[PDB]
C-alpha cells in the first residue's frame, strides 16, 4: 500500500461504528478514519446538509483507495438531537436497521453549554447540558450493551476532556461547570462501569487537551464573553461592596446606573466611593472607541446583573432596566477583543509542554489506533496532552483548631437532607450542644422528612434551636424562607434527599435487561445526586459568610456494589463542579467557601459518623 | 498492501530507535515492530546469541515484506548491562556510530529484582535494582536528549509498569518493593521532566498491567517463591510469640529447630507453645509427601530467618544453623506448588475486568501505534489494564486525638535528619515540651550536624533529654546504637540528611550540557532521598511498637522549579515504597506503622512547620 491510509485498511474491517456528533470536528474525523479501516459507520447529528457533505466526502475518500459500494459503508442519521430520549432511541434503531449489531459505540456528540458562571447558570441550562454530554452517552449505552454482550463483544468510547479531571484529581474550569461536569461523568462512567461490563464490553474515555479550533481568530469569541463577563462582575462586586457602608437600598444604588453614563458617574458626588472608582476604572483602562468606556452597561449585562442581585434577595423592580440608554457598537472594540484574544491564545500555548496545538485529524488518528486495542478497559486515554494547568489531588484528617470552633458560638447553620437522619441529627446536635451555635435550620424534602427530623430532635425543637422547613421540589425558594425568617447562615451542609437506587448496572447476557438501571433512572440520579448540590451552591455562593459543605451518597455494608460503583461515580463528577465554583468564588464580593465532603470511602458504627462530623466541621468552622 | 504488516509500513519511517532489553519480551516485540515500520534499531540486551536470534529474525521478516539491505536496518549491541554506567555510555557511542543521532529511547530493560520483603531484602540488592531499572534510564535520557534537542526533535519512552502506580494513587507490590519503587521512579521521570524537555523532546511512560509470561507453569516459579516465604514468615512469627511469654534467649528458643523434626517439635513437651501450634500446623496443612510436613526449614530459610533476628537485635553465633539436617527433596511437591499457582493465576484472571492475559505482541502493538502520536508528553499510557486491585490516593487535615496524644507521655523519640534543622528542632521541642515525651534521639549524619542540633537544643540536651548519635554512612549501626543505649522507640520520624541538588534539569539546545544534572548526581538524588528511607524503614520494621513517618524534600520560596520537580519526583516514587512495605509489615509479629509525610504541597512560616508538626503526630501518636 501506498499514502497514508495504508495504516488503517482493515484495521476495523468487519466494525459496525456509531458515531454521534458526526458531521464536523473531532468526531467526523473519527467516523472518516474508522470508514477507511474497514468500518461501516453510521454518522449521526442535528444538521442535515452538513452531515450530507460529510458523507460525499467520506464515501469519495473510500472509492480513492479502492473500496466498492461505498454507499453501504457510511449511513448518516440527521436531526439528531442527542439531549432527546426520543430521538435517541430512533437513532438505535435507525442504525440497526441499516447495518445490525453495533459495535463501537462513539459517544462524541458535545455542547458547550452555558458558558457562564454558576451563580449566572440558568438551572434548566445545567440540566440541558447534562441532557446533552452525559445522560445521551448512558442512555446509547444502555441501548447497546445487551445487544453487544449477546454477541460476545462490543466497546463504548466516551469523548471527555482533559477538562473534566482525571481519575484521583480534579481541574477547575471557570465559566465552564456544567460542560466540566459533564465531561468528568462521562470518563467516571468508564471507570466505574468497566468491571460490570468486563469481559464482553471495553468500555475507555479519551480526554485530549486543548484542540485547534474547539473554543469556535480562534479565540475572538471567547475573548467577547471573557470581556462582557468582567463587565458583569466588576459591576455586581461594586454594587455590593458600596452597599456594606451605604444606608441607601440596593433598589436605590442601582438607579445610579440608570443614567449609563461613566463619566457622570465618576463626577457624581451622592455616589458611593465603591462606584465613582468603578467609573474611574472604566474610563482609565478603556478604548475611547468602544462604548463600554463611556457607557456602563448594555441590556444583556444589566439583565445578568439583575438576575444576581434578585437571586441574592435583593428587592428591585423586574422592569428597572427598561429605560435604559443602549450603548452604540462596539461594545468593545476590535483591538480589545484581539487583546484578551491573543491573552487567551498564549495562556493556552503557555501551558502545552510541546508548545503545539494538536489538530482534529491528530486526535482521530490516535483515537482510531487506541480502538484496535482489545486489552483495555475502564481507563481514559488522553490522544494529547501535557499541560501545566494546577490539579487537586481528591480523596486522601482530625479536628479544626480549637479557636476556630469557638467562632461557631452563636452561629446559624442550615443542614439539608432526608435519607441521612443519623447523619443529620448528629451533626445538628454536634453544632447546637457542642459548639453552642445559635439554631439549626433543617431544610427537608418532605413533611414525612420533616417529621422524623422533628422526632430525633424533639428536645431542640421545644427549645426553639431547630427548625424545620420542607422543600419539594423548591430548594431555592426554600433557602429564601431560611434567610428570611432565620437569618443567614455559617455553616451549610448539603447532603442529598435521596438514597441511591438498589438495581443492576448490567443484565446477564441472554437477559433483556428489563431490570437494569434504565435511562430515565440515570438521569433521576444526576438530579438528586448532581443537580441537587448545584442549586443550593448556585443560591449560597450569593450568601456573604456562608461555608458550603457538599455530602456525596453514603455507602455501608449493607449497599451492594452497584451502590458502591455509583457513589464512586458521583464523587469523581461532582469533583469537577466543587474545584470550578471554588474558583469562581474568587471573583464576588461575597465571602464564601465550598468544599466537597465524600462518605464513600475506598471499601464502631458511631465512629464512622464521627469522623464525618469532624470533616465536616474542618471545611465549615470559619476563621478569626 | 496485504497482511498486518501494512498497518505499520511508514508508520515510523526515518526514525532511529534504541531499545534496551531488545532480545526478547515487549522489547524484542517493540524492536520487530518498529523495523517493519521503517526504523532503524539497535537492540541492546545481555546475551549475545538471544540477540543474535533476535536479529535474524526480524532481518528475515523485513525482507518478506520488501525491504532492501535489512543488515542496515537492525543492528545489535550484545552484552550491554544497563546497570552499568560504563556500560550506558559504550551502548550510545555503538549506536551513534551505527545510526547517528537516536530519535526514539525505548527505555525497556527491566529485572525482576529482589524478589523479597523489605526486611529480607539486601541493601546492596535493592540499590542494583535502582542501578539497573531506574538510574539507567535517567543515565540514557541525559546522554541522547543533548543530539535531540539539537535536532529538534526526539521521544523518551519508559517501559512502566502498573504495579509502579498512577499519577495521584500508589499501588502495594508486596515482595515486590525494590522493583515497584523502579517502576514508580519511571513513571514520575515522564511526569516531571516532560515541561523541561518541551517542546522538542516528548517523553512518555507504559504501565501495562499484567502481560502473558511476565512471571517467567507460568505461574510455578512464583509459586514456590511464594511457599518458601511463607515458611520464612510462620517460622518468624512463632518465635518471636514465643519469645514475649518465654523466658529463654531467643538463642535457646532457635535451639529447639535444631533438629529439625516437625513431629518431635509438636510432642515436646518443653517448647514454647507458640512453636508446637506450629509443628502441629506444618503436619495437619501439609502433603505427606512434601518434606515440609515432616522438615521445620531448610538452609535456604534458615539463613533468611537468622538473618531476621539478627537484624531485630537478637543474639545468636552466626553458625547456629550449621549442622541443620537437610531435608529431602521435595520440600514442597508438584501438588503443592501447581495448587499455589493455579491461586496465583486465577487470583490475577479475577481481577482483569476482560478476563484475558494480553500478550507481548499486543502490548509492543499498541505501543508501537501510540509512539506515532506527536501530540502528548508527560502521560502515562496503559496499553492494558483494567484491574480490580485497590489503589491508595495520595497528597490529600489537623491534630490526632487527645486520646492517641496522651499516649506520648513517656514515649521514647527518634528523630533522623540534618538539612531540615528547623523541622528537627521544632518536632523534638513538641515531643518533649508538649507531649511529655521521655527522650528524643537525635541521629544526624555529620559531626557538624550534630553540634548544630546539640546548639539549637541547648536546654534539652543538659537536662539529659536530647541525645545525639552521628550516623555517617552507617544509619543502621546508628539505630542499633540508639536500642541499646536509649531503648525501643515509639515514633521514629526519618527525614532526608541532605537537601535537593540546585541545578538545572536540562541544558540550552546548543550548549553541551555541562551543568544539568549528571548520571552520577541522579544516583546521588535516588541514594539520599529514597534509599535513605529504605535503609531506616528496613530496620525499623522489626523494632515492635515502632510508628514510622517517612518524611519527603521541603520545597520553599527560594526553591527553584526544578527543586520543586524534584520533590515531586521523590513523592510519587517512594510512594509506592511506602504503600508496599504497609502490606508486608501485616506479616510480621512486630507491631508497626509506617506512614509518609510530603512537606513539598503543590505551590507565616511558623504555620507551615505546625502543619508539619501535626501531620507527624498524626501517624506517630499510638492508640490506647
Amino acid at each position: 500500500s501506498v499514502g497514508w491510509a495504508e495504516s488503517l485498511i482493515g484495521l476495523h474491517l468487519g466494525k459496525v461504528a456509531l458515531i454521534t456528533g458526526g458531521s464536523a470536528g473531532i468526531g467526523g474525523q473519527i467516523g472518516r478514519l474508522l470508514a477507511l479501516s474497514g468500518a461501516r459507520v453510521m454518522l449521526a447529528a442535528r444538521d442535515r446538509h452538513k452531515l450530507e457533505q460529510m458523507q460525499a466526502m467520506i464515501q469519495s475518500e473510500l472509492a480513492e483507495v479502492g473500496y466498492t459500494d461505498v454507499e453501504d459503508r457510511v449511513h448518516i442519521a440527521p436531526g439528531c438531537d442527542v439531549s432527546s430520549e426520543a430521538q435517541l432511541a430512533d437513532l438505535v434503531e435507525r442504525t440497526l436497521s441499516a447495518f445490525g449489531t453495533v459495535d463501537y459505540l462513539i459517544n462524541n456528540a458535545g455542547i458547550a453549554g452555558v458558558e457562564e458562571m454558576v451563580i449566572d447558570m440558568p438551572v434548566e441550562g445545567w440540566r440541558h447540558t447534562l441532557f446533552a454530554n452525559l445522560i445521551s452517552n448512558y442512555s446509547l449505552m444502555r441501548k447497546l450493551a445487551p445487544l453487544m454482550k449477546k454477541q460476545g463483544s462490543g466497546y463504548i468510547l466516551n469523548v471527555s476532556s482533559y477538562f473534566g479531571g482525571e481519575k484521583d484529581a480534579a481541574i477547575p474550569y471557570p465559566n465552564r461547570a456544567d460542560y466540566a461536569v459533564s465531561k468528568a461523568g462521562q470518563r467516571a462512567m468508564a471507570e466505574v462501569f468497566a468491571r460490570f461490563l468486563g469481559p464482553e464490553i471495553q468500555i475507555n474515555a479519551i480526554a485530549p487537551g486543548p484542540v485547534e479550533g474547539d473554543q469556535l481568530g480562534l479565540f475572538a469569541r471567547r475573548a467577547r464573553l471573557i470581556l462582557e463577563n468582567k463587565r458583569l462582575n466588576e459591576l455586581h462586586a461594586a454594587l455590593i461592596a458600596a452597599a456594606r457602608t451605604d444606608e441607601r437600598s440596593m433598589h436605590e444604588l442601582v438607579e445610579l446606573l440608570l443614567p449609563n453614563d461613566v463619566a457622570a458617574l465618576e463626577q457624581n458626588p451622592a455616589a458611593p466611593t465603591a462606584l465613582r472608582e468603578l467609573a474611574r476604572r472604566f474610563r482609565s483602562e478603556g478604548d475611547p472607541a468602544a462604548s463600554s468606556s463611556s457607557a456602563l452597561l448594555n441590556r444583556s449585562i444589566a439583565a445578568k446583573l439583575l438576575a444576581r442581585l434578585h437571586n441574592g434577595g435583593y428587592v428591585l423592580p423586574a422592569d428597572i432596566f427598561a429605560n435604559l440608554p443602549n450603548p452604540p457598537d462596539p461594545f468593545f472594540t476590535r483591538a480589545q477583543i484581539d487583546r484578551e484574544a491573543r491573552k487567551v491564545r498564549d495562556g493556552i500555548m503557555g501551558m502545552l509542554y510541546l508548545q503545539r496545538m494538536p489538530t482534529e485529524f491528530d486526535v482521530a488518528m490516535a483515537t482510531v489506533y487506541y480502538l484496535a486495542d482489545r486489552n483495555v478497559s475502564g481507563e481514559t486515554f488522553h490522544p494529547s496532552g501535557g499541560l501545566r494547568y494546577e490539579r487537586t489531588p481528591t480523596g486522601g484528617f482530625g479536628l479544626p483548631s480549637p479557636e476556630r470552633l469557638a467562632e461557631l458560638v452563636g452561629s446559624t447553620v442550615y443542614l439539608i437532607g432526608e435519607h441521612l437522619t443519623e447523619h443529620l441529627n448528629l451533626l445538628a446536635r454536634a453544632y447546637l450542644e457542642r459548639y453552642g451555635a445559635r439554631q439549626v435550620v433543617m431544610i427537608v424534602e418532605t413533611e414525612t422528612g420533616a417529621e422524623t427530623m422533628r422526632r430525633l430532635l424533639h428536645d431542640h425543637v421545644e427549645a426553639g434551636r431547630l427548625m424545620t422547613i420542607v422543600a419539594g421540589d423548591q430548594i431555592e425558594a426554600a433557602i429564601d424562607q431560611a434567610i428570611t425568617r432565620y437569618g443567614r447562615p455559617g455553616p451549610v451542609v448539603c447532603t442529598p434527599f435521596r438514597p441511591l437506587p438498589t438495581v443492576p448496572l448490567v443484565g446477564r447476557k441472554d437477559s433483556d435487561w428489563s431490570t437494569v438501571l434504565s435511562e430515565a433512572e440515570f438521569a433521576e440520579l444526576c438530579e438528586h445526586q448532581l443537580t441537587h448540590h448545584f442549586r443550593v451552591a448556585r443560591k449560597i455562593a450569593l450568601s456573604d459568610g456562608a461555608s458550603l459543605a457538599l455530602v456525596t451518597p453514603e455507602t455501608t455494608a449493607t449497599s451492594t456494589t452497584e451502590q458502591f460503583a455509583l457513589a464512586n461515580f458521583i464523587k469523581t463528577t461532582l469533583h469537577a463542579f466543587t474545584a470550578t465554583i471554588g474558583v469562581e468564588s474568587e471573583r464576588t464580593a461575597q465571602r464564601i467557601l465550598i468544599n466537597q465532603v465524600d462518605l464513600t470511602r475506598r471499601a464502631e458504627r458511631q465512629q464512622e459518623l464521627e469522623r464525618f462530623i469532624e470533616a465536616v466541621l474542618l471545611v465549615t468552622a470559619p476563621l478569626p
